Parts: C-alpha cells; sequence; structure tokens
C-alpha cells in the first residue's frame, strides 16, 4: 500500500534525449530513428524571440548550421525542416536506442511523465497534468526547452509533450510532437493569457478512491446526491461539470471499493462547502487532481 | 521555474532490475557485476514469515534452488551467500549494463529515489525521505519487494535502500545494500513499533527557501528568532531540534536570497504556531519535509 506521485521509468526516454545547437541556443532534442526533433525556437536570438518570423529565420540556417551531440557522440545533419513549431533535423544515424514509440496528442487532464533535461542530459523526472487550460505547472529552467513528457504503456512510449516556453506567470506550454502547441499560446515572449483554469474532477473522485482503498475513510458521508446536484456545487468551485462519460470511467474503482460514483460525489461536495477541517486525506491537506483513473488503478494493481 | 518533487531518471537503476524466485516467493534483485542482491525473505514461505530460521531456512537451500531472471535472459547461480538481512547470489555472467555505483547507508532525512518494481520489471519512480524513525512512506505492493532507493552524483549511481517489508502501519521498512536494516525493524511478520516521527525541520527550511526563490514570499515576516527560541518552538510541534550544521548547510540558499536563516526561522515559527491561514506555498496547504538543501540547489540550478 502507499499512493505516491509516480513517474514512469525514464530510462526508454533517457536514451533519445541529445542535444542540439544552432548559433548561440542550445537545447535538448528528442533522437527517435533518423530524426532529432527539437523546438523551431532553437534558431532565435534572445532578441529575435519578441516578434520572430521563423520561415525567414531558418531560410538563413543550412543543414551544418545544426549542431546535435548525443552525449559525445555528433550527429551529421542531412535535412532539416519545420513542421508547425518544431524543427525536425535528419541526421545520418538511426538511433540504436529508439524505443517503440508513439506521438500522442493528450487530452486536458490526463497526465504524463517529464523527463527534465539541460544541455542533452537528464536532470529528473515527475508526473504532471495537462490543466484543463492547457497549461503545466512543471520544474523547468532556462536550458530545459525540448524536454519531453511521454506516457509507457507496455513497451511502448507514447511522446505527447516538448516544452517551449514559460509564460510570465510561470507556468509552461509547449506542443505535441508534430509541434502543434497544447493551448492558444505562441513561441513568441509577449504576454500571452491562459486563461481560467479549473479542477479535474474526474480526477479528485479517482484520489479519493485511492484513498479509500488506502484506508483514509474519514471524508465518507451519509449523503448520496444527484449528477446535476453534484454540477452547481462543481460550477461554483471552479471543477470541471461531471459527465456520464466520467462516471464510466471510475466504475472499475467503484466496483473494487463498493462506493457508488455518485456517494463519492456528495462527500466531494461537503469537502467543498466544508472544507477539510484540518485534517489531511493521503498526506494532501488539498484536493489533488494530478491523477486519473487510470493512474489509480495503475498504482493499486502493479 | 516551479518546483517539483523530482525522482533522479532511473535509467541506469533499470539496467539492474531482475526477478529472483525461490520456490514459490518471487520477488525483486538488483544484478551489479556478477552478483545478484535481494531480500533474504526471499526464500520464506508465507508461514515462515511468522517466525523464521533463516540460517536453518537457507541451509536447505542449493545455488539451483535459486532462479534468476533478466528479463527473458537466465542466470545461472554459481554461489549464494546471506549477508545480514540480504541473499547474494553469485552469477556467472557480469550484468553488461552495471553503471558505476556505490553502497551508501544514507541518514535520516535524507532523499532518494525508488523505483518500484514488480516481477523484475520497472513500474514507476518517485521521491522519498527516509523519516527521522528510519521508516518511508512508500507506494510498495506485494511483489516490489527488493525494489532499491538510490541517488545518482553525476555518473555514480549510490544504492541506499532495499525495501523488505510494509509494517501493519501501512509504513515501509527496509535495509542498506549491506542488508542492515534502518531502524530497529527485523525480517518477521510480528507487530514492530517504528516509534515517534518527527519532521525534518532543515528539509522544511530548505523548501522555504525554494519557495522563496520561486515567488512565494507571504510568509516572509518582520520578526527575527534565536537558535534556542526556535528550537522550544520546534519540541512543541514535533520538529527535529535545529543546530549549527544545519544552518551551515542552508548557508548557500541564505546567500542567494539575503535571508538570514535565523529569520526564516521566525517565519517558520510564525507558520507553526499560526498555520497557513488557508494558504499554499508552493501548491501545498502543509510545511513540506521531502526536500533537503542539496535537493533544492540541485533543482535551482539544473
Amino acid at each position: 500500500s502507499g499512493f505516491r506521485k509516480m513517474a514512469f521509468p525514464s530510462g526508454k526516454v533517457e536514451g533519445c534525449m541529445v542535444q542540439v545547437t544552432c548559433g548561440t541556443t542550445t537545447l535538448n532534442g528528442l533522437w527517435l530513428d533518423d530524426v532529432v526533433y527539437c523546438p523551431r525556437h532553437v534558431i532565435c536570438t534572445s532578441e529575435d524571440m519578441l516578434n520572430p518570423n521563423y520561415e525567414d529565420l531558418l531560410i538563413r540556417k543550412s543543414n551544418h548550421n545544426f549542431l546535435v551531440q548525443a552525449g559525445n557522440v555528433q550527429l551529421r545533419v542531412i535535412g532539416h525542416s519545420m513542421q508547425n513549431c518544431v524543427l525536425k533535423l535528419k541526421v545520418d544515424t538511426a538511433n540504436p536506442k529508439t524505443p517503440k514509440y508513439k506521438f500522442v496528442r493528450i487530452q486536458p487532464g490526463q497526465t504524463f511523465s517529464v523527463l527534465a533535461c539541460y544541455n542533452g542530459s537528464p536532470s529528473g523526472v515527475y508526473q504532471c497534468a495537462m490543466r484543463p487550460n492547457f497549461t503545466i505547472k512543471g520544474s523547468f529552467l532556462n536550458g530545459s526547452c525540448g524536454s519531453v513528457g511521454f506516457n509507457i504503456d507496455y513497451d511502448c512510449v507514447s511522446f505527447c509533450y516538448m516544452h517551449h516556453m514559460e509564460l510570465p506567470t510561470g507556468v509552461h506550454v509547449g506542443t505535441d510532437l508534430e509541434g502543434n502547441f497544447y493551448g492558444p499560446f505562441v513561441d513568441r515572449q509577449t504576454a500571452q493569457a491562459a486563461g481560467t483554469d479549473t479542477t479535474i474532477t474526474v480526477n479528485v473522485l479517482a484520489w479519493l478512491y485511492a484513498a479509500v482503498i488506502n484506508g483514509d475513510r474519514w471524508f465518507l458521508n451519509r449523503f448520496t446526491t444527484t449528477l446535476n446536484d453534484f454540477n452547481l456545487v462543481a460550477m461554483k468551485y471552479n471543477y470541471e461539470p461531471l459527465t456520464q462519460d466520467h462516471v464510466d470511467i471510475l466504475g472499475p474503482l467503484s466496483a473494487q471499493t463498493g462506493i457508488a460514483v455518485l456517494d463519492m460525489c456528495a462527500s466531494l461536495k461537503e469537502l467543498l462547502q466544508n472544507g477539510m477541517n484540518g485534517r489531511t486525506i493521503l498526506g494532501s491537506a488539498l484536493l489533488e487532481d494530478e491523477f486519473t483513473p487510470f493512474d489509480v488503478v495503475r498504482q493499486c494493481s502493479g
């Protein structure tokens, strides 16, 4: 037992991380087969980032302007291409360490592991959620751009995130591996509004189930509720509205615990309206929304 | 910016994890050079764990009773030995993936990454602290025994923990890699008292520094305190007493922030006596003690 915010083992991704240099700027890239993926702002000076014309800036670069280094190995760049906001550098060598992989565009509220890297070298791994407003609350310093987020499904690494920018607000934004930003953001150093965030209700419910499974039951109450009544409270507290799809996803956890989804909603309602009276749930004094129903089942069944 | 509970990249450790089977019991082992390390209770039935005589139980085993599997590879066991509470199985092949490594006995209050494994396969990685009372609050299911905790220092993996048991209280206990338990625990299924825990004060101070660095400054106050006055409050709140060694370790963080250690102690005092008034610090509604001063500096300087 016990419940931890758990990342995926990072080895498979560690083998794909490289350093990419173009003029003065250095950041991380992802080396899969004979392609290196990295943020296209690797081609920008710090002055350029105020208002870059990426097409013009890239036209001034040739294959040999891109300096790609895997550990001490140098890769030879034989093609370059811009797809949305990623650069794809064709290199002459297939990464011997390419895992089985897919590129996926995750949905807001889903979770993934981030391997934070600097200069193409891994620093740490942590689990995080794509917020409803498509930001992430990460740990990313200068040089972390191009670090990637992923999930693992048996043997297969599903890459879902490439880090591009820190907003002035301190939250993080980035793209899928086809270079499309999550959310309304652009790769330019301007004020950008993320817009209102909300709490991922189905994940909070999943974590309350996790808590019941682990012995934390103090929040179970004698009430129930309706979907529409619960959603009136969700709206007041800036929780995402609960739908039947969410109810369905919680089914297995409802079955394991013998607690009906709508009864758990009633417990949650009481916590929203009354707080936690200084108590804790799985060591948190707040309601945790960074576990999905799948995260909880994985962790509970090994 | 941003501050996350960050594990070390696990690849180097993933390559050393194997499955060890002896009679019916299967758990994880650590394959380094030509030795496999695993918990000695791999030789126990579930009945044996009430009161095992490990010497007698092992005398009934031969090299060929130990079934060691790395992925699909089978290792051949050519020697077996019990050191304290670990078994050391000599195998005929050196692990080609042995990283540079050391075995270390960490001190209470230090942190490490855990690669949680089942059947010799990695499931997840997370960061945790050795509690003052030498337990850990992990996520460990049946089959996770032999999973290991580690730190990485450049190229070198310092293994510090092997998981052995879940206490009835739900906390986790284990050994260093020489097989000596941390704390007063034994590898027997009996009630075992962990004894009073306390909060790792120097780590809470380190995390308040982390918060200042990241913009969370609301808790900075106009007071200061003495070491002895602060320690009178620490004792009341079951915080470890602060010493000058701890003050010294916080020096670099005091320097970066321009906040004297004793002034940060005064902020902490006020939080202990007044709570957090429903506020948060780095997204936590509680005082976090699972970051060491070194953890904070690593994360702040990449």
